[PDB]
């Protein structure tokens, strides 16, 4: 690993937070969405979740006893921004202006995540990403982020996963704001979210000089050997999208954020209100970017034409259901070192664990080790065959609220008793704190 | 019945108009929603229907030959306001011009109703009816549709079925715009529809006098007697509502427009993105009114006590699957009149039927007419029992698009071949006819 | 097929029909020892009918008989198509007999020779012994068995007063609805091995009852399919060869709503050949003598034909016309069915063809005048005959028609809420009124379709 | 309710043991003259199972016997219970035995014999034959009757070595899953009265293989039930009283997952008061004589516990906490469940208690140093010891523990993702480890609990 390597933890605002309704902070889609019957295993929701907004001192020293180079996190849009756009919230800018603080103060490198999901429920009551002006919407949001972190702050990630709030939040619902659109919608919705990224890119260029990313959730495809044959079926299917499934894809949005264009069948698509797709659009999309984000917890195996094979009976598996699939954070970074030819960050990789409070008072989560263990040998090896890789950050610093999952999936290096909020370091958070320490040279 | 009653006949403009695509006029939620694959009966859409904008003298010749003193139909918003707000489309107008002009060269007094469920797409990508302006941009179109039709048009009804535009649209989903929304944004919408109104009121008072409608779709609960007790408990149950039932009621909607409060639990609900329902609203909302419009098909029978008794086994039935209840046209005005005191206004009555073109060429509707027949005796009585009814709408003029039914449901007066676009009176036309031209004497 | 003649019309001794099925019309569920049926059982469970609707008292047919044989009468019907109750005249479906049962049956088939009525005697009409179910119903290797016994009980009390017999009506939709989709009693969705099995101890069943229906008394014995048929783009000979190809296929993923899966062996001695390719887990052994036990002379095919498809020229089914004329079923109404089901099934079996069922739900009710005007069901009638007559003409050997119903009943799944009868039945008070519909048909019958 | 005291801890004499079952372990589904089971046929259906996992080959144990054995031994197990494929040894269900099916079983026998390992039989653990299935299984009269000739040939070739019986394991499951919700083969939902007709015949079959297993040599003779126990509030009696409450209610709409509609008939000779008022159609008649048959003599109760629920201090079940303990397969830990089942069932019927199953589901797998580790499952296991302990100490006779399993297997339908085993198995290679909690609980064996 380099000298230089970002060894990070990574948080989103609604999964840790809490103190939803306080301070002048605005309601989000999150809020609303988890409070409705029946979208939440047991009706859990974030009103709480962690209590880090009350905490955070706490889970700065954590960081700082783990020895985390970098800490990733999401900024409440909502908190900073009440309605989404006007009134900025001091005491929302006060909180993340302390955390900012307390990393400096720890030595720890800030990542800055705008868009991990929590959109203003004043701007969906506006009919969110539908709108013509979500992305005026957002470069507001943005130009709000760089004037009052831009000196602190030199990492930003202008949207987590655009695959998930986009694909479930809009076409499968099971996210918020929980709608099932046609394809034509789901189009404007990408087209706007992209826009959004452009104009937000401008925006973080504007005073300090900082290094923007843009974050995918990736399944990659693992070659069924180190055929060349194989490896080319492999990148092929990785990079395919088609109309009638893209939205979780890699290529239907990073294409447009690297290469400045759609894949083929987009042009094809005259669905009635299919949104128009200009030179220009494709222009302020494909803003100049530092690095690529990858949020990778497994891969699938593919045959040697690059068909899926059937997942092995009893493959190894996470608390959530995934597979564990080592060598996906092998060769998802290459395939996208070779499409995109830009700096790799892991910005998530972990595991959700059946994870409780031994007889012995503590945490031991061997699964997540071996789990780490595994997947940082393979991004090594990557590293190794000459793919650019700035960092990695653990999912998560802290057990969380798994969006429709609730409290049920726990992918933390530290346990979070939700009826004490006693913090306990997992087995895991000391071996990952043994990796920094060693630069990974003992793996 | 009165001299001067309102025998009328009703339409819709995506139901019947077609020319969904051109004269510049713009998209509605239900041209996108009835082209998504499974919303519509073997996704039927309305982009051609009746064909009505290319056949409005054929069809106002049929109105003159029923002898018609009323022509109750609806202006397409997005054919007027293509993006809903700002440019008005003149072509748009002139078909609403040279309909206005047929009717009066005719003698047949104009019905018009502005919100027949076609939400511009435009203001559907802003949010719709979630959208705090949503009531400004409705005042926009009310102010557009006074100026250029309120010199020959004297009667309005702001909105058609609030209960199915909304607890179809946005909570059942079975509507576009295709919504299953939590309880808080169901009465956002149900606010914004309602201030929308006042405002609209507002807008149709400025200039010529008019009298003005709310139209309500009702379910008229029928007393087990004409026992003082039972038609008490009859309407209790008519006019109740609760927090888990209220959207498909009349007094959710009623009581705001004609006695300008909300049923009482509706204050008590404090949910997550409630709106907040102030003294200004409600005096907004409760703008004075000239008629209530009912909207009935049937009714429901009730036990003593006010409980919905079970369907009778084999009970007269319509092809769209509905019970035939006579006496919902006695007691659905009756119990409105004794609640509002208010003239009551028969917006739309009829009866899905298999209709087909027999061997001899002609559509014989025998059980269009017993329907008709059987209601309109209803009403007789209901006027003679000193209830204000200024008119009955037969729904509908022609067969037509039955929205998520598509052109499985055939309620005309008038059958259309959708293969020719053929239009041929049915008996159901002839003996309604005769109604009129003897003022109902003969029932 | 070889022309008759446009001119001879109807045969002068075709069967003008009216049918009922046990369930559908008779209530009296548990009276007189009569045993459960699966529908009895089916129709009680929470959501699996319309309204919780079921047969405990339906027409009360079994208490208004002489009513019921009074309009048959009036009507001036050639022939009565009606199914025996298994259950009621077998309350266990096997070994003890049930005089009381048997003499409600007795009583019903004096009455009709009484009128000059032509008996027509649905053996199975859906209403499966509870009994026997229990015991695994058509899954049982005695099932067969079970059916021979029955059939034989038949023709002992009948045989001598009965002359015309069907052994199954619908296999399609009893095992498809009862066993696959499971929207009919049992109300069971079993794998494609288990579909099979039961169609096979069906056909052997039939095969049985054959055998044992034709010892004594000289009968003519017919088996009753559900048929919906492929009606070509044009007289072309190509569209025609197309409608035909599509109408008679089936595959191991679509074939229990087929025609040929259930006729090929019947009429043929064969499954069609995908079938003898299944290997699937618990699929049963299809023997030599299994064929020639099913295959046993039968007299008639009846078809029963609501409506068909409109294919392109390829054979593939065309978008249903927008609009198209509909039954209160929600079903297409599609006159041309009535040519080329009978047409295709004499020109595939070369067998004399009886409509065993063809008739249309309707929303009827009481008019103010005290009538049932049903004009959709005249006309309904009026094009569908008006098409078997063309195929008469044509060549098509067909012995009679039975209007379905004789009265408005229980619709199955969809309980009282859909009406097929010529007759009106207001089920609060069990009056009977004759529709327009019912005058009509007795004009046709009087002047032998002379006037369609 | 008489306390021992703490300091004892287990009896010297109590039954360590490990438990598997015939469908989820041995394989060889379709050799060796062996029957199809009702498993065989659902598991190969689309959708039935978890990615359309199927027990054809499972942990191929019918051909890997030796090796599970000397796991067994090296663990050093006291007890083995396992389950008897009545398909295998009765290809029919009934008639013809078969002796290479016999052969494997006595072939399994004497090497625990052999090992010093003590064989606990359970004669059904899910696999009906698929002949009786197509016979209607448990709706079928003679069901008890096909139940008898299986548990005389169990006694007949096994009697001699075998002392531990089980009748059947969770009717809760394979009634409720297999015939109410669905979800188990045969894959049914059924009308109440249907449900309570399965119950009683598997209740009869259940005395008619008692009487069956004592003629000829002596043995211990179980019936297994699905526990959840209610976990009471506190210590105070009124929350003990309403926990005890909840735990033995049933009623018409929830009655098939309880404990007391099942143990009742077998332990008290009758059911719940409830199901004497149901007069749903088709409800079978349960007599007296029964009643009697079904409450033959038994020597223990076998409880399966994996976790419970908790109860507010008038026995309504209480939210479960955000973020509990949980498994792979998503239950919840509750380790009170290991007291307070064993408790109540003492109290209730005070019979001798065995916990025939208690494990949990872990998402195993083999870490970078060729082990598998599951301390989760160590905690999960030395947590609801120290209950099972405890409960001891307040009185309550446990003659044994079943650790639910010896292999990780096929979990129904939900296929081999998840893994029960203190053994993991590479489907693979169908290569045997050993997991630490394999080494724990030889351990634990070794010290007869004396560390917990």
């Amino acid at each position: 690993f380099p000298k230089d390597f970002l060894w990070g933890t990574a948080t989103a605002s609604y999964q840790i937070e809490g103190a939803a309704f306080e301070d002048g902070k605005g309601l989000n889609i999150w809020d609303v969405f988890s409070h409705q019957e029946g979208k939440i295993f047991e009706n859990h929701n974030g009103d709480v979740a962690c209590d880090h907004y009350n905490r955070l001192e706490e889970d700065l020293d954590i960081l700082s006893k783990l020895g985390v180079k970098s800490y990733r996190f999401s900024v409440s849009w909502s908190r900073v921004l009440p309605a989404g756009i006007g009134q900025v919230n001091h005491k929302g800018i006060a909180f993340y202006q302390m955390l900012i603080s307390g990393l400096r103060e720890r030595g720890i490198i800030p990542c800055m995540t705008l868009y991990h999901w929590d959109l203003p429920y004043a701007l969906h009551l506006k009919g969110g990403w539908l709108n013509d002006d979500s992305p005026n919407w957002f470069a507001e949001y943005a130009k709000v982020i760089k004037t009052y972190f831009g000196k602190e702050v030199s990492y930003f990630i202008t949207f987590n996963q655009p695959q998930v709030f986009v694909g479930c939040g809009y076409l499968s619902g099971n996210h918020a704001p929980g709608y099932q659109l046609p394809k034509a919608e789901i189009v404007r919705i990408a087209h706007n979210v992209l826009k959004a990224h452009g104009l937000a890119v401008k925006e973080l260029r504007k005073g300090e000089p900082c290094k923007i990313g843009f974050t995918g959730a990736s399944c990659p495809c693992i070659p069924a050997s180190d055929r060349k044959e194989d490896i080319e079926a492999a990148y092929n299917q990785y990079f395919s999208s088609n109309s009638n499934e893209f939205v979780f894809t890699d290529a239907f949005w990073f294409d447009p954020v690297l290469k400045g264009r759609y894949p083929k069948w987009v042009t094809y698509i005259n669905n009635v209100s299919m949104p128009i797709i200009t030179k220009e659009d494709m222009e302020l999309i494909s803003q100049p970017i530092d690095f690529v984000g990858l949020n990778i917890y497994n891969g699938k195996y593919v045959n040697e034409d690059g068909g899926i094979l059937q997942k092995k009976q009893g493959v190894p598996r996470t608390a959530i259901g995934w597979p564990i699939t080592q060598e996906a954070l092998y060769w998802g970074p290459r395939f996208t070192s070779e499409r995109y030819h830009k700096p790799i960050m892991i910005t998530e990789n972990g595991m959700s664990c059946h994870d409780c409070i031994s007889l012995d008072g503590k945490v031991h989560d061997e699964n997540r080790i071996d789990y780490m263990h595994r997947y940082l040998l393979q991004l090594k090896k990557a590293i190794a065959d000459g793919v650019d890789v700035e960092g990695y950050y653990a999912w998560s610093l802290l057990d969380n609220f798994e969006w429709a999952n609730g409290y049920n999936d726990r992918f933390g290096i530290t346990y979070v008793d939700y009826e004490t909020q006693q913090r306990i370091i997992k087995d895991s958070g000391f071996f990952y704190q043994q990796i920094i320490e060693t630069n990974g040279d003992l793996l």
